[PDB]
């Protein structure tokens, strides 16, 4: 599913985004735009064989269970493909155990390249939220 941006912005919010580790919704919108463009089927293959899942590229190294991944963890307890769903729930309880585990949302490369000190709430601007 490719979401709308005012569509993600409303399921980011139902499910606990907004200001979760202190990171406004705007931030988890800009993450999500440029990790996935808002597509919940995007996939990336990493450079050490590891594969980035779903609307906020949640990587198989450290977080879901691919199948493909030697040595790695599964520290949210899911298949990649969870990830890859309609429904973001499992996207978002992940993406909670990411930002909570020290380097808040440094964590997505992409958030701090593009998002991270830039006017984030222009993201969720004219949704009703
Ligand atoms: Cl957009
Ligand atoms: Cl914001
Ligand atoms: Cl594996
Ligand atoms: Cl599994
Ligand atoms: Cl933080
Ligand atoms: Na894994
Ligand atoms: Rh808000
Ligand atoms: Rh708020
Ligand atoms: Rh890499
Ligand atoms: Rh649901
Ligand atoms: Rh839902
Ligand atoms: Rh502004």
């Amino acid at each position: 599913k490719v979401f709308g941006r005012c569509e993600l912005a409303a399921a980011m919010k139902r499910h606990g985004l907004d200001n979760y580790r202190g990171y406004s919704l705007g931030n988890w919108v800009c993450a999500a735009k440029f990790e996935s463009n808002f597509n919940t089927q995007a996939t990336n293959r990493n450079t050490d064989g590891s594969t980035d899942y779903g609307i906020l590229q949640i990587n198989s190294r450290w977080w879901c269970n691919d199948g493909r991944t030697p040595g790695s963890r599964n520290l949210c307890n899911i298949p990649c493909s969870a990830l890859l769903s309609s429904d973001i729930t499992a996207s978002v309880n992940c993406a909670k155990k990411i930002v909570s585990d020290g380097n808040g949302m440094n964590a997505w490369v992409a958030w701090r390249n593009r998002c991270k000190g830039t006017d984030v709430q222009a993201w969720i601007r004219g949704c009703r939220l």
